[PDB]
């Protein structure tokens, strides 16, 4: 993975 709800270490940012 998420953006704000939970940022992923490797990669994410799919939804806030």
């Amino acid at each position: 993975g998420l953006r704000r709800l939970f940022a992923n270490q490797l990669v994410g940012r799919r939804n806030i």
